[PDB]
């Protein structure tokens, strides 16, 4: 995947968390990044079009990560959009629920740039990108 201009949507209800992920993406060479504060805000941005990757926190108010993921997967236009779920604590049940709903990957924060880069690269490879 050589498109460093792949457009990311970073979804988290904590501004600091969104800024962390944006800064790690910047470090890796991904500068085309937008932010959303919950699942509905995210869906509104996604319908504007152009997005290539979603990094979403699991626990958000109003519409959480799992529901956002399900909505994306049920959307004809965005059904195959890569979605990487972020959580503070890995739980078997959550990982399985996310997988059943079509998550592309799942990562525990806090994470480093190297860790994020590995998650991304493994998803690109899994998806044939
Ligand atoms: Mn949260």
């Amino acid at each position: 995947m050589a498109d460093k201009e792949l457009k990311f949507l970073v979804v988290d209800d904590f501004s600091t968390m969104r800024r962390i992920v944006r800064n790690l993406l910047k470090e890796l060479g991904f500068n085309n990044v937008e932010e959303a504060e919950d699942g509905v805000d995210a869906l509104n941005k996604l319908q504007a079009g152009g997005y290539g990757f979603v990094i979403s926190d699991w626990d958000m108010p109003n519409m959480d990560g799992l529901e956002l993921l399900k909505t994306i997967r049920a959307d004809g236009a965005m059904s195959a959009l890569p979605v990487l779920m972020v959580t503070a604590y890995a739980k078997k049940e959550n990982i399985i629920a996310a997988a059943q709903a079509g998550a592309s990957g799942y990562v525990v924060k806090p994470f480093t740039a190297a860790t994020l880069e590995e998650k991304l690269n493994k998803i690109f490879e899994k998806l044939g990108m």
